[PDB]
């Protein structure tokens, strides 16, 4: 016992692997529910001070497989694991679910064998993932391992013999390993002939059995383990189509670990915590240097935040939990249930505060956030404090996170207009490599920020199933030679691509001082996704294929310019000298022609070409924008129902079942109506499904009478209801 | 008569619209020369009808006078009797008319397109693009600019600026005159007792001036992103294709850029105006072959036009003539039953293609594993440490992914716009796959897979993934993570085949693993393969360490077991023991390197082929010069078992529960292992399968039972009862 003289009992001592877990620097895999339920419990706290929790409140079952091999729910001891995998099914009662909402934990036990992956692990972990997905509840991973399990035949180290060149000198080499009958009975003795595949032969009249292939009477050795890492990588990929995935790295991740963190896509990484392939001195005996001097050179939160591989940081295991806890707050408590509702202080009636101007510099987080003035608080589009960032490392030039609007959750885009600056390390496997600086420039898309929008719909699409806004405001994909040839065109068809697979409501919406070219507009056009996209632009907002610098240069030429100066200008029509009264005019007249281009720029010309829906005033924008997004869900739930057909005729139906008074028009009035009128419609469309199967027994019967009568005969308690309605 | 048109077409170093089906009828006829030069063609070989909109906006056939076209895009329905398809195949070509507004996308363009490219999509048949355009259409309101007026802030002095721009009453009348009041918004004002209509925005009379011109650009880049998920795709780059033009490229997947034919976004003369300098020369900087075709965006590069088509032919040549229909088998002379002539050797360096498509000798050909000619390599200006085409093994179409062993190097360029920037060469070691490579792959197995419906083969021979700094920092975890997203989706059958002086490795294994998709992988491994989770160097340092090392002295070397042995006498003197212990030191770092090596073989004979059939992760274990005579079977009858599981899903369950149904329906004699066998049976018996083929509920229970008579209710109650 060490330390003597405690208050309390000694955890490390009660349970030593505890301590071994503590040793390398990761939290005791049966500590993690305690850290579940310290976020749920500060996730109530900051929600509401005043409420009282009990214990009741956060519920942790770990889930182990029984003797046919189906989870079970388990309350023993920690520790009694064994395999190097562990599972927990979690019930919390949160902010978002009162009455509770339930997740899985699976995760390494890096005490177990240093949490590498056998085939019992991987069937674990697959089997884990799949009562998740059969659930529709999210899957947390914890990532704490040394990947694939390496082994090799123990039973044959103390039994194979070498066949030397010259048995006097070894350094001369050898020629094969192989096997005595002392040997070969060695195994037999313990049922193990099977362990190696031999060749027996004749040497000096001694029979010598030559090893051929070492196979091992123990699993877990070689192959058998990459297969195991197959079906996981396999599984997670899946899974995230299918449930929300996220994946906290709390000690390191490698090999198969490190592509589970990106199978997963979420990730939350643990500073100092490494998700590595080959680690740093492997590869230098590889190299044949010291070229690394530790595995944070290569998988660490510098390399892995910097890149996207890691969505954010922690500075230890709470606050990963914290931000898991966080992330899930804006996700439905399973697969396919409405967006979870958490209404704040800050309520949807209300201006928007600040506001952009043509000329000012500004940070996009204010729009959508809010602000933190002298004079006080200017709010934003968004409810205050609800902005969650995410990939805030990585390609910074698009800015993605979840917010809420009136308490509805999103996924939310806008982009940064400032220059942003990113640094490219150098590699000290390549001397004559040196860390390189790049500028991009704002409302450009690049490569990386093509690829992190991209990322980020499909990641509100998949498992979140949010809807979205995105604050469009590009000129356009940078079409300079580094950036083509770096493949620019690959990523932004990344974004038609999640566009085009989208399955919830999405709004378009230029801001103020925004704008979408040529370019940009191609890629979020709600023809892309007519089912789920809409398009707005601000009042203040411009779009063309080109900017008004371009449309001039290529439809208000110098011919154009000359006439209109023979038009308004009395001195040049007098004269129609001339060349020197032009010169005095080319700046102003310029100016005129550029706002002659710019005026047909406006979100007036587009709504006339019926391109966007409305155009509209910022700072009416969070009111506008709350009832429209309250309306589409209420519809989209309908349609999904409606699905127990085309969409067109369901939402031609649905728009039909109004009241006269209804206008089809006003958000407010039709996601008011709905909400009202949803346990009635709720029967009114369960009365229609009941009336058409007794239509469709009433077809079969009156077409097959003794033969479908035979058919009700063959088909304990629900006997006994059809008994009671018989006995009326 | 269409001579100026054309003249203007050849003026931008294209060919003109209506002279297209001609290369494709040229390029035909060169297919039957190819395959069988005795073959005489009648004109009825080949047929090409333009596809125009009727009355009720609907895509119909016509034969017309060419250049009649009333919009820059035009679209032909072809139907060619090709080698693989000697009775016919269908498919559409669309394609800008760079004579009609610089072949500029209006909205009648863009709805044509997406119409065009629906129609090939319900009929499930290939759709060809032939990009030679300038993006989408710009245009002004010029009705308004003889009529606008400016609102001078001192109308003496000009330079002093303006307040707006407005129409007189006169403007006003005008345009009511022309039936054109819709052509602007105003604002009505008086100044000096005179009527200003303030111009609050400029809409035009005229469609197709902007805005309309980018939604429809937005319709037309979701519909192709569609496109390719449900037929073949392909795109020939004739001339410059700018901006919504380039991103139909890329969204196409599959594209022929002609020699010096841009695929470009913004322009070098904008671009340069942008920078304020003379940063670029020309588009070809840009998006020229030199940067598409190396960076992949680019399948294949073509000298000219009729080269293009030629291309587009051939790699249509491996697809099926609608979506769904079995992959075309075409049987050449270099036929199944014969061995495999050239092998690899782990001292001798080669080139992967030899063993895909054989190696031309002194002492004449040495077959590869698929027929003699067949490859038709694809991406082959990317990523050069992994090799991707089509080839034919005994007839039968797929994709091959090979690893190129040797090392490849490529060059990054210096961009004109950053002076501080030079050009980098990068050398990447073969059997690693890199961010570049994995993304090859990835987009191999994609492509092969959507539109084309292919069944693949993968040479498997990787070490793992780059795990070094630049490598992990460029990403390498996300494209290799796309093999598995590729692989989960993959719909025709898989064999992933670890070749004679092949491996895979921890990293590499993980992400070709049959478990990734079970309804469409397997794995084989040749005698002369390995495959662990690390190298035997890895593992000897993890598994085989000192004490093992020592214990294997002990039991295996005299003179260690001797001085080990003499340690054990308790009446020694200290300095005689320090003596011993030194002596036993000694003989262990003599021995140290030799006993390292026998580690490493110890280590070495888990790694086999023999473990992998024995652990159950492999079919099994192959020897390389019967690789062809037994994937030939192999494939041929997975193709046909695959057939029957589609059409018994159609009659009626699970992959599991469909095959064991169709396997079941085999005489008991048939031998369910025998590829040979069961093909046979197959083919012998398809007409005999088809005629085997074709030969709160309980809420709704009680509403029906219910009305039930008397007579009914008693059967119903009994059973109950
Ligand atoms: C004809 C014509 C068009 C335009 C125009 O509409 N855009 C200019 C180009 C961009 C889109 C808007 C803005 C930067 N950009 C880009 O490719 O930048 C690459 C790096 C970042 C390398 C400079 C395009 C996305 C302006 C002008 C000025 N003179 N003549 C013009
Ligand atoms: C512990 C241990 C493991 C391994 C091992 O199994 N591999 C070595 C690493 C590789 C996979 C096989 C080969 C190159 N590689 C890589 O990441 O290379 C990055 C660049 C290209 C930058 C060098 C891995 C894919 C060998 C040794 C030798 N001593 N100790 C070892």
């Amino acid at each position: 016992l060490r330390p003597i003289a405690t208050p309390y009992p000694v955890k490390e001592w009660l349970q030593p692997k505890r301590y071994k877990a503590h040793l390398m620097g990761t939290t005791y895999v049966y500590d993690f529910p305690e850290l579940f339920r310290q976020a749920s419990s500060s996730q109530w706290k900051n929600f509401s001070a005043d409420v009282k929790l009990t214990d009741d409140f956060f519920i942790s079952n770990e889930l182990i497989e029984d003797e046919n091999g189906e989870l079970t729910e388990v309350e023993r001891e920690p520790g009694a694991n064994a395999i190097g995998m562990v599972a927990f099914k979690i019930t919390v009662k949160t902010p978002e679910y009162p009455r509770g909402r339930q997740f899985v934990v699976v995760a390494n036990d890096i005490t177990f064998k240093i949490g590498s992956f056998g085939p019992q692990e991987d069937e674990f972990f697959n089997k884990v993932t799949e009562y998740a997905r059969k659930r529709g509840i999210p899957r947390i991973y914890l990532a704490a391992n040394s990947g694939a399990r390496i082994g090799m035949a123990e039973e044959i180290v103390p039994l194979f013999q070498v066949a030397w060149n010259d048995a006097a000198n070894p350094d001369k080499g050898f020629q094969y390993l192989y096997l005595t009958s002392e040997g070969m009975e060695t195994l037999k003795k313990f049922d193990k002939e099977n362990s190696v595949l031999t060749e027996r032969t004749v040497i000096n009249g001694e029979e010598r059995f030559v090893i051929k292939t070492i196979i091992g009477s123990e699993d877990g050795l070689g192959v058998e383990c990459l297969r195991g890492s197959g079906l996981i990588a396999g599984a997670t990929s899946r899974a995230y189509h299918d449930i929300f995935t996220i994946t906290l790295v709390t000690c390191r991740s490698v090999g198969i670990g490190a592509y589970l963190v990106r199978l997963g896509q979420r990730a939350i990484q643990v500073e100092g915590q490494p998700i590595i392939l080959t680690g740093a001195s492997a590869l230098n005996k590889v190299l044949g240097r010291e070229v690394y001097t530790s595995n944070l050179q290569l998988g660490g939160t510098q390399i892995m935040y910097n890149n996207g591989v890691s969505h954010l940081t922690a500075v230890d295991d709470l606050a990963g939990v914290e931000k898991i806890v966080e992330w899930m707050s804006y996700v439905p408590a399973k697969r396919n249930m409405p967006v979870p509702i958490l209404e704040t202080k800050d309520t949807w009636d209300r201006p928007v505060d600040f506001t952009p101007t043509n000329d000012e510099t500004y940070d996009v987080r204010w729009m959508i956030e809010g602000r933190e003035t002298e004079s006080g608080f200017e709010y934003g589009l968004f409810d205050k404090g609800s902005f969650f960032e995410t990939l805030s490392g990585w390609a910074k030039g698009v800015v993605v996170g979840r917010a809420r609007l009136g308490g509805i959750p999103l996924g939310v885009i806008g982009v940064e207009t400032r220059t942003v600056e990113n640094l490219i390390p150098a590699d000290p496997a390549n001397p004559n490599s040196a860390e390189t600086l790049i500028q991009q420039a704002g409302q450009v898309w690049f490569p990386n920020s093509a690829f992190k929008t991209a990322q980020a719909i499909n990641d509100f699409n998949n498992g979140e199933q949010l809807p979205m806004m995105i604050l469009a405001n590009w000129r356009g994909f940078s079409g300079g030679q580094r950036d083509m040839f770096n493949e620019v065109l690959k990523y932004g068809s990344f974004i038609v691509d999640a566009l085009v697979d989208y399955k919830q409501p999405i709004i378009i919406y230029i801001p103020p001082t925004g704008e979408l070219r040529g370019g940009s507009w191609v890629v979020v056009d709600p023809t892309i996704n007519a089912d789920q996209m809409e398009m707005y632009a601000d009042v203040n907002a411009r779009a063309g294929v080109l900017e008004p610098e371009g449309t001039v240069e290529i439809k208000f030429r110098r011919e154009k310019l000359l006439d209109t100066m023979n038009r308004l200008d009395d001195k040049y029509r007098e004269l129609r000298q001339l060349a020197d009264r032009e010169r005095e005019l080319l700046p102003i007249y310029g100016q005129i022609s550029l706002q002659f281009a710019d005026l047909h720029d406006r979100s007036s010309r587009m709504v006339a070409k019926g391109v966007i829906s409305k155009e509209l005033e910022w700072t009416e924008a969070r009111r506008f924008f709350f009832w429209r997004l309250r309306r589409r869900l209420n519809e989209e739930y309908l349609i999904k129902r409606l699905s127990h057909a085309s969409r067109l005729e369901k939402i031609a139906r649905i728009r039909s079942w109004y009241p006269a008074s209804v206008d089809h028009e006003d958000d407010r009035q039709v996601a008011t109506w709905i909400e009202e009128n949803y346990k009635t419609l709720d029967d009114k469309l369960k009365g229609l499904k009941l009336e058409s199967f007794a239509q469709d027994l009433a077809k079969k019967i009156r077409s097959d009478h003794d033969n479908a009568i035979d058919g009700l005969s063959e088909v304990t308690d629900d006997k006994e209801k059809l008994l009671k309605t018989l006995k009326l």
